[PDB]
């Protein structure tokens, strides 16, 4: 388990780059239509928010990243290693803003929200507060 | 100044605004490096995507005159507020001691922002604050 474990990626729609954190006890996610440095500050945005204690990618990818590896040395991050839902929804909001980065937000907004559950029980954003929470 | 209730305000630093959404409860702040209400209206659907924002306070009407902000608000259930019930003097201190450690001027203001959220003998963080005031409702 953990509250500051988190799983990171990208993924593609219209020629740009989702950039996407779960929070992996939760399934909170956070999400940036995006390089080396924007992860970078991400990551730093994330960080700051977030307890971030870990942060697992698939690929070597940002193992190579001059930008990346400051940002998680500075904020105390140890980089470990080891979509199509969200998809679904840009797609209903997508007509819904003239920016993939607005639908890209509105689905992470819907995903967070939205019960777990579907109808009982918390949220993806309850949850992580509570996970937290819980552990103080 | 309680539950879901922000305020929202700029400042400049080096020939450029920092958006500045501040929890009032908490403390916690998050703030953004931005081109001057398109840009704004970006960064209230995903703090609203983060946390509980029902009541945005401005103490200005620039909020209003513009339709993407309003259009966020309305898409996310945010009341715009007028009328805010000296944070960002702190943190442009902060900004103040970080700013040659990094490149960009946002990563500094992002460092300022982790260093206001996670620092307090003291007791509990900003970013502490928020989580709990939250769980609690
Ligand atoms: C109903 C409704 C509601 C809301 C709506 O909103 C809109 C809209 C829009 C819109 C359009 C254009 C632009 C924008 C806008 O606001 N952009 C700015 C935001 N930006 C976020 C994303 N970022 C970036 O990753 C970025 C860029 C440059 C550099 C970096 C970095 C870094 C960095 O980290 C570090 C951390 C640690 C250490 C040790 C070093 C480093 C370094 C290295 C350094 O030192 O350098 C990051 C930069 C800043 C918004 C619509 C319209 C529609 O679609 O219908 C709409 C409709």
């Amino acid at each position: 388990s953990s509250p500051g474990i988190w799983q990171l990626d990208c993924t593609h729609l219209e020629g740009k780059v989702i950039l996407v954190a779960v929070h992996v006890a939760s399934g909170y996610i956070e999400a940036e239509v995006i390089t080396g440095q924007e992860t970078a500050y991400f990551l730093l945005k994330l960080a700051g928010r977030w307890p971030v204690k870990t942060v697992h990618t698939d690929n070597g990818s940002n193992f190579t990243s001059t930008t990346v590896k400051a940002a998680c040395e500075w904020a105390g991050i140890k980089q470990e290693f080891g979509n199509k839902e969200l998809k679904k929804i840009i797609g209903q909001v997508r007509d819904q803003a003239e920016h993939l980065k607005t639908a890209v937000q509105m689905a992470v907004f819907i995903h967070n929200k939205k019960r777990k559950g579907g109808i009982g029980g918390y949220s993806a954003g309850e949850r992580i507060v509570d996970i937290i929470a819980t552990d103080i």
